[PDB]
């Protein structure tokens, strides 16, 4: 029942803060928040000041040091009239951490005290103007017992301390810049400090301190090298040193999202710091590197420049998000890192966008903000920052940064300012790409050719269409920067161009239908289309097997010849999935199976390329290739098609998995590739002869040097319901019970089993010495990874996983409603289903829509699935 804001109703601050001094005096149950700020009206003289204020316990309320007696509390607000045009206005107020379940405002993880603050959090803190337009100069001032917190952190410099009686003691920050609310923080606790030292280029000095709970320092050094990195790459390609003195980052063990911006004092989940190779994978290695950097990143695209308002999110989340997957790209294999990437945008993203929640990457309404960290604004935000990079090229992209900067440092902007910037300096005309942070839903676009022998002339006639969404009945055709390449029968590249001018290859499709003419084409081409997934849409061109093929082998960029194994493969998974409904068994033709031989006997391939072509699409991105969704079927095709491929390869399988053994385990790009392959051909090798792949599987978990190989070994166990599985199930249990993070892989397999009891299991489980309810990642890691990432189980036709999802939603919408809503995901997406699944679905819907004190969080989604 709170009401939906809406974009278009933007409009400046009637007051504005400054300044503000913050004091707390800090106790888990009884916090005392004592905040000065020094206020400037803007608006009319008989506006009242009107501050945001959740959960809070006012005590006083004073003007220039005058107990004020014009002001009133009504919900979410503390309304204060009569005031002067400058003045310095003094709120005491009460919070208690303890009491705070939910982890937004001040709460408690663990022994530690903690914020988080983004979007709307400070407002559980103390009465502000919780708006990310106003930016004021923060001093914070702590308080607490001194055996109990001994680190008393905040943004910025420590510029005062003291002791005082009783065992208390004091530390006051200053952080010179400007800020949003959203960007600050505060810690409080006992910590080991890793603690090192990066030089800017300029010659700057930073400390750089990680915090981390006693005992963790051992699991600290990769993040710290990886911030290192992080500072060093944002020097390098895009001209940007850090602007303060300290660089403080804090693991929390409970931590709702990943990791936060705050301004010099970033606050971590610990899962993207800790690690080290017996507890952590390649995967995760690589996933530290890419956050640490994320949150560096933000530094400038968020901090120094942030947001207007939220519904510019995407100004620093796609922006950042695009910077994190190039400074991944450019350390790592950037093949492997696009291919990823785009797996994210067809099998999540695109279904995001075909669901009741569908938004444009600038949403215009919303209920929650939180609600809307979306893979929308995330990923496809990255994909309309990357389209932007298409279209003017390296150099002048980074002439648009450096003029976006020069005009908006120290300020709130919008998504349009970032884009004028863009348009600016690099003199491309990207009026009709604007459509893109507008519209929602993915376009599909339609592509067909024709070869003139007689003019040696090759014609694309290229369509687009959005189909209509939720959210908007009206969609109109979009700049979509289409990258083609063109193929002879030798594989070589066939120059474009038409009248004798060389044409570009990146064609602009900014109409519903266009022509486009190419000439001298000596020979009938192949094409590669949509090249590097140039534009985040769908496309429908009518392949052969053969161009297919030709594709995997000639294709210049290694994401090509993965792309088109993908459009191989999705013919055959939906021939699967209407034979799995007919009770028909799995059916390829010989020519596709020898397509992935040649894949496993290419010497010139490289490792890293091999291993994703033999990664099949998870069954999140093969349902997207169905209007209605059977879960059963592509369960069960998926692994009939991994039985099929095991058992026609098996010879190939085990010669390629023994020559990529290694015996020194390192986080080293070639030789994370190498593993990736050996682990993708094992994953095939658990699905052969029964005793050969027990044996195989479970001599790779006993004789492992490091997680990323036990973890494989101990998946393949799982998913191929081997005799082993068991035992090595339990013995990873009794050896990791009492490291949370490495149970989480653990609570993710077992919810993601194939075997008929796993709800009973998951049930169970409910009840294991390292599950809790209050920790976030325990959380997603068994109860989310079951509904999210077991879509068969969830989906079984008794509908119990919906009964399930339905308990634990009404346990999680009273306790923390941010993690609450990311589970209901999987339930609102009832009408790809169906009709006998959206009943079911629908009724469970309607059963939490009745919760006594329904979340503002579940409402948002309940009503748009219910529509
Ligand atoms: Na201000
Ligand atoms: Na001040
Ligand atoms: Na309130
Ligand atoms: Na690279
Ligand atoms: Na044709
Ligand atoms: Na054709
Ligand atoms: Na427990
Ligand atoms: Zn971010």
């Amino acid at each position: 029942q709170p009401q939906a804001k809406y974009r278009h109703d933007y409009r400046a601050p009637d007051y504005q803060i400054t300044d503000i001094d913050l004091t707390f005096d800090l106790d888990a149950q009884k916090t005392v928040v004592t905040a000065v700020s020094q206020a400037v009206r803007h608006g009319a003289s008989d506006a009242p000041l009107r501050l945001n204020g959740e959960d809070l316990k006012l005590v006083s309320v004073h003007i220039n040091d005058e107990p004020w007696t014009a002001w009133k509390e009504e919900e979410g607000a503390l309304v204060i009239s009569n005031l002067p045009e400058r003045f310095t206005l003094k709120i005491i107020n009460e919070i208690s951490p303890a009491a705070n379940t939910a982890l937004e405002g001040l709460y408690q993880s663990g022994d530690a005290l903690c914020t988080q603050c983004e979007a709307e959090g400070f407002r559980h803190i103390t009465y502000y103007l919780d708006r990310p337009d106003v930016l004021a100069r923060f001093t914070t001032k702590i308080i607490a017992d001194k055996i109990k917190y001994p680190f008393l952190l905040s943004n910025g410099n420590r510029v005062a301390q003291g002791e005082l009686e009783n065992g208390r003691h004091w530390v006051q920050w200053q952080d010179p810049f400007p800020k949003p609310c959203y960007l600050f923080a505060l810690v409080a606790g006992d910590f080991d400090v890793l603690r090192d030292t990066f030089t800017t280029r300029s010659g700057r000095e930073v400390a750089l301190e990680l915090y981390v709970d006693r005992g963790n320092l051992d699991r600290a050094p990769w993040a710290m090298t990886s911030l290192k990195n992080s500072m060093k790459w944002d020097e390098e390609r895009f001209g940007l040193e850090y602007d303060l003195d300290i660089y403080m980052i804090v693991a929390v063990d409970f931590f709702n999202a990943g990791a936060m911006e705050n301004k010099g004092l970033n606050i971590f989940n610990s899962k993207y710091v800790l690690a080290r190779t017996d507890t952590a994978t390649d995967k995760d290695y690589l996933d530290i590197e890419r956050v640490i950097g994320h949150e560096y990143f933000h530094n400038w695209t968020g901090n120094r420049v942030t947001c207007r308002d939220w519904f510019q999110l995407s100004l620093k989340e796609g922006l950042t998000v695009f910077r994190d997957q190039e400074f991944s790209s450019d350390l790592g294999s950037r093949a492997v890192n696009r291919i990823n990437n785009v797996r994210t945008m067809r099998g999540l993203q695109f279904a995001e966008d075909a669901s009741p929640m569908a938004h444009p990457i600038r949403p215009d309404m919303v209920i929650e903000m939180n609600n809307f960290y979306t893979l929308t604004v995330y990923e496809k935000g990255a994909e309309v920052i990357r389209m932007i990079h298409t279209l003017l090229g390296e150099e002048n992209f980074q002439k648009g940064m450096q003029l976006y900067f020069e005009r908006h440092d120290g300020s709130a902007a919008t998504c349009d300012d970032f884009v004028q910037a863009m348009e600016d300096a690099s003199n491309v005309d990207l009026s009709h790409f604007r459509r893109w942070y507008s519209q929602s839903g993915t376009p599909i676009v339609t592509v067909k050719d024709d070869y003139n022998p007689e003019t040696e002339q090759y014609t694309l006639t290229i369509s687009q269409r959005t189909p209509a969404t939720p959210d908007q009945a009206e969609k109109q055709p979009l700049h979509i920067p289409f990258a083609i390449e063109l193929y002879d029968n030798e594989g070589k590249v066939i120059p474009l161009q038409k009248g004798g001018h060389p044409v570009n290859s990146v064609l602009n499709v900014t109409q519903a239908e266009q022509t486009f003419v190419f000439d001298n084409v000596y020979f009938q081409p192949v094409p590669a289309l949509l090249c590097e997934f140039s534009a985040p849409v769908k496309l429908e061109y009518k392949w052969s097997d053969q161009q297919l093929t030709f594709l995997m082998r000639h294709a210049r960029n290694d994401f090509s010849r993965w792309d088109a194994a993908q459009s191989l493969l999705a013919t055959y998974i939906k021939l699967n999935v209407a034979r799995h409904q007919q009770g028909q068994p799995l059916s390829l033709p010989v020519h596709v199976a020898d397509a992935f031989r040649a894949v496993l006997l290419d010497e010139k391939i490289d490792p890293a390329l091999a291993a994703e072509i033999l990664t099949l699409p998870s069954v999140n991105e093969m349902a997207e290739l169905f209007d209605i969704i059977d879960p059963i079927a592509i369960a069960e095709v998926r692994e009939a098609l991994t039985r099929t491929l095991a058992t026609e390869l098996a010879d190939e399988l085990l010669a390629i998995y023994n020559a990529n053994y290694q015996s020194e385990y390192r986080v080293e790009h070639e030789d994370i590739a190498k593993r990736t392959l050996r682990n993708a051909c094992l994953r095939f090798l658990a699905f052969g002869e029964t005793h050969l792949a027990d044996v195989l599987v479970s001599k790779q978990f006993h004789e492992a040097n490091n997680m990323t190989d036990a973890l494989a070994a101990l998946s393949a166990a799982v998913a191929a319901q081997l005799p082993c599985r068991d035992a090595l199930m339990q013995e990873y249990d009794d050896k990791w019970h009492q490291n949370g993070l490495v149970m989480d892989k653990w609570f993710i397999l077992q919810a993601t089993s194939p075997a008929a009891n796993v709800l009973e299991t998951v049930r169970g489980l409910l009840q294991h010495r390292s599950f809790t309810m209050s920790n976030p990642n325990r959380i997603r890691s068994l109860i989310g990874a079951f509904a999210g990432s077991n879509p068969a189980a969830f989906h079984a036709e008794d509908g119990s996983g919906y009964l399930f999802l339905v308990e634990m939603l009404t346990d999680l919408n009273s306790r923390n409603p941010q993690v609450a809503s990311r589970l209901i995901e999987p339930l609102i997406r009832l009408k790809r289903y169906d009709a006998k699944r959206q009943e079911k679905m629908r009724a469970a819907l309607e059963q939490l829509k009745g919760l006594e004190n329904l979340s503002g969080d579940l409402y948002e989604k309940i009503t748009k699935a219910l529509a």
